[PDB]
Parts: C-alpha cells; sequence; structure tokens
C-alpha cells in the first residue's frame, strides 16, 4: 500500500490529518483523523483560523438533506448542515464515495488557531454519529459502496510536525516489526478494548481490573494524552512518582500545570518508569501487553509535559499510546491489533514493545456493566 504511506501530516498536539476532496469538482481539504468520533464534518464558512471551507454552492453532485446537527462535546461545539457529497481520499483508495457530510456553520473551540486541518473524520461506528444512529458513518460507506476490505490502520509517527500512515482497506507490513496482537472489540461504538492489567516499570499497580475501564476504555487518535480513570491515575502517578524519584519535580507537573525542563541533549530518560497495559487476547484466559517509554508520556512542548491525565470518561489510549504502534482497526473481525512501530521514538536501551501471550484470569470480570 506503498500510495497511503506518509498520508498523515499534523503538529504536536493538534492531531494527525488526510487529505480529502469533497464535491464535483474536487475540493481538497485537510482532515483530522478521529477514531473517536463518528461524523464526517466540514467547516463550510469563513471562519478566520480556516486556509479553506467546502462551498457547497461549487459542487453539482451536493446533495442537501435538509436537516441540521448540533454537536457539543467535552472540549467544544459544531453545528451545521446534513448533505451528501462525492468523497475521495487521494492518497488512499482509487475509489469515489457518496457520504454523508455535515457543514459546519457554527462551531465553539473546535477550530484550532494555526492548525492546518478544516474538518474532522470520525471513524468511529454509528451508535455514536450524531443526530443518530441513522447518519451513516464515512467508513460504512466506503465499505458498502466499494470493495475497500473492512479495515483500516495507523501508524502515528510523532510546533514539531508530526508524521503518520493511515492505511485504508489493509496492513503494510513495513510499518511494523515482530508480530501483531489483537484485544477484541467489546462493542461497536467507540473503538471499545478491556485492559486486565497496568504495570508501572513491571510493577503491578494492583487494582481490581475494573478500575481500569470504568466506565470504557478505548483507542482515539483523536486524543492527544493518555488518559486513565481518576483512581487509576491516582495509583499510576503515585508509582511514577516513586519510580522516578531520584529527581525531584514540583507537584503541579503531574497534573500537567507546569514543564520540566532539562539541558538539551541531557533528559534523563531512565530515570522514567515503562507503563505496560495488558490487553484481553483472543483466546479465553489469554492476554498480551504493550509497553511504551517515557518518550511517549513526555510530551515536548529541552522541556517536557506529563502528558498522562485523569479521567472520568474512562481510559483513553491517545497519541500517547499510539505513537508507539502500529494499530490495526480490524472491524471486519471485531478486533484491534497492536504491534511494535517501525517509526516509534525510543533510545538505545529501551524500546516499546508488544509480548505475549500472559496468563490472565477473570478477564471478562474487567468490563464495566451499568
Ligand atoms: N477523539 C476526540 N475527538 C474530538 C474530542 O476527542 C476532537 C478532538 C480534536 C483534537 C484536538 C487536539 C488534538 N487532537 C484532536 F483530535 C479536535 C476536535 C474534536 O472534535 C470532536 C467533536 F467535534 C466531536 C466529538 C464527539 C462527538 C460525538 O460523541 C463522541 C465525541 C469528539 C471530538
Amino acid at each position: 500500500f506503498v500510495e497511503m504511506v506518509d498520508n498523515l501530516r499534523g503538529k504536536s498536539g493538534q492531531g494527525y490529518y488526510v487529505e480529502m476532496t469533497v464535491g464535483s469538482p474536487p475540493q481538497t481539504l485537510n482532515i483530522l483523523v478521529d477514531t473517536g468520533s463518528s461524523n464526517f464534518a466540514v467547516g463550510a464558512a469563513p471562519h478566520p483560523f480556516l486556509h479553506r471551507y467546502y462551498q457547497r454552492q461549487l459542487s453539482s453532485t451536493y446533495r442537501d438533506l435538509r436537516k441540521g446537527v448540533y454537536v457539543p462535546y467535552t472540549q467544544g461545539k459544531w453545528e451545521g448542515e446534513l448533505g451528501t457529497d462525492l468523497v475521495s481520499i487521494p492518497h488512499g483508495p482509487n475509489v469515489t464515495v457518496r457520504a454523508n457530510i455535515a457543514a459546519i456553520t457554527e462551531s465553539d473551540k473546535f477550530f484550532i488557531n494555526g492548525s492546518n486541518w478544516e474538518g474532522i473524520l470520525g471513524l468511529a461506528y454509528a451508535e455514536i454519529a450524531r443526530p443518530d444512529d441513522s447518519l451513516e458513518p464515512f467508513f460504512d460507506s466506503l465499505v458498502k459502496q466499494t470493495h475497500v476490505p473492512n479495515l483500516f490502520s495507523l501508524q502515528l509517527c510523532g510546533l514539531a510536525s508530526v508524521g503518520g500512515s493511515m492505511i485504508i482497506g489493509g496492513i503494510d507490513h513495513s510499518l511494523y516489526t515482530g508480530s501483531l496482537w489483537y484485544t477484541p472489540i467489546r462493542r461497536e461504538w467507540y473503538y471499545e478494548v478491556i485492559i486486565v492489567r497496568v504495570e508501572i516499570n513491571g510493577q503491578d499497580l494492583k487494582m481490581d481490573c475494573k478500575e481500569y475501564n470504568y466506565d470504557k476504555s478505548i483507542v482515539d487518535s483523536g486524543t492527544t494524552n493518555l488518559r486513565l480513570p481518576k483512581k487509576v491515575f491516582e495509583a499510576a502517578v503515585k508509582s511514577i512518582k516513586a519510580a522516578s524519584s531520584t529527581e525531584k519535580f514540583p507537584d503541579g507537573f503531574w497534573l500537567g500545570e507546569q514543564l520540566v525542563c532539562w539541558q538539551a541533549g541531557t533528559t534523563p530518560w531512565n530515570i522514567f518508569p515503562v507503563i505496560s497495559l495488558y490487553l484481553m487476547g483472543e483466546v479465553t484466559n489469554q492476554s498480551f501487553r504493550i509497553t511504551i517509554l517515557p518518550q511517549q508520556y513526555l510530551r515536548p512542548v529541552d522541556c517536557y509535559k506529563f502528558a498522562i491525565s485523569q479521567s472520568s470518561t474512562g481510559t483513553v489510549m491517545g497519541a500517547v499510546i499510539m505513537e508507539g504502534f502500529y494499530v490495526v482497526f480490524d472491524r471486519a473481525r471485531k478486533r484491534i491489533g497492536f504491534a511494535v512501530s517501525a517509526c516509534h521514538v525510543h533510545d538505545e536501551f529501551r524500546t516499546a514493545a508488544v509480548e505475549g501471550p500472559f496468563v490472565t484470569l477473570d478477564m471478562e470480570d474487567c468490563g464495566y456493566n451499568i
């Protein structure tokens, strides 16, 4: 899938985007790739932050659905007008599909000042689409209307410019080393998974594993940080604090309230512990683990921010997790694959890892239910 490699760009902390076209003749837009939502929505008015926007008046293939959509989320809001049009991905499969497009006509804290994207591609499932699950997500339309296989994979490589690959309809083996290990998609809404054990430098946090997935754990390309439920974050910080105690930092730093700095080239990587998440495996009583480095959870702003934070919406495996791995969203088999990314950032002492099998009992009890 050579044509799709390196089809993602971005700025640190502002997400990864892919070039798309909408309408006839095609209008080119850069679109944020978001596995944590399910709408395709694009700027359609001259907001001052935008390089460009969708001009429905210029598209002969535009169809109005004559319905509005209103989308508040935890950190912002957009609203718009529903329609369909022809959509393609220039550095994707050689196909063109008729997709739902929300033309964004009002927004708050959605667009980012200085960013180079103009819309959002929600790759999650219809259950969390707005206004409801009748609005078919883009990927659902793509698979229904073409022979593109029902899967995609992401290699996120990490203002400094970031890069990556979105392989639509397949897997590119040059993007990872070792084997893929798969964890089940628990339910098709978000890309929900189940974490069955957590270790900091190989030391089990020893919490009831339900806490790790309260109220859910998801794989989310549209979140920068690793977000952990409050109780788990407390416990994880406590352990990370202890493991790194040879150098002392202010309390606010652990809350993301301030940075920490060292002289260029002397960041003490080795004093910071690795973080391991064991995920439910494909087989009964079988798990595997993924392990990330401080290179993943200490974000450049040599100064750095702590990129793990507390959550009230469950665990979010954001860019901090994903930049460690090649991640396969195997929708066809209701599973997510992880393999060590060929592009992840590390040092000569430690590298991100995907390892298994491990023996883990009562993994079904780790899932949260109402
Ligand atoms: N993953 C996720 N995507 C969000 C929030 O988190 C998001 C992230 C970004 C962003 C910002 C910075 C860096 N990287 C990003 F992806 C930008 C804009 C943005 O917009 C929306 C949005 F409009 C709706 C929703 C939802 C709609 C319906 O229910 C599910 C949530 C989520 C998001």
